[PDB]
């Protein structure tokens, strides 16, 4: 399917124990897409002193459309040293992996695989 639904933990950045998908521009978003689906996503909402405490690169959420049934959909944007590889909307949040922290919200989003 072009675009899955799904819905991601939203975890406090100092809980974050993996605090970045990986060393590369295209293998922190082979990750992220790849933990999308395992379902190991969770998401950090960018606040001021968020991204220094995570990892580059970074993999944003952002939004590529003006909400299925309660979803926004969203796509990925890699950032390393500034540049940004892709072109999308207004940040939902930085993409982490989820190994058992907790969160306090869920963010409905439909990601464009």
């Amino acid at each position: 399917k072009t675009h899955v639904q799904l819905s991601l933990p939203v975890l406090q950045v100092r809980d974050v124990l993996v605090r970045g998908f990986g060393d590369s521009v295209e293998e922190v978003l082979s990750e992220a897409r790849q933990h999308l689906k395992d379902g190991t996503c969770g998401l950090v909402e960018v606040e001021k002193g968020v991204l220094p405490q995570l990892e580059q690169p970074y993999v944003f959420i952002k939004r590529s459309d003006a909400a299925p049934h309660g979803h926004v959909m969203v796509e990925l944007v890699a950032e390393l040293e500034g540049i940004q590889y892709g072109r999308s909307g207004e940040t939902l949040g930085v993409l982490v992996p989820h190994v058992g922290e907790i969160p306090v919200a869920y963010r409905k989003v439909l990601l464009r695989k």
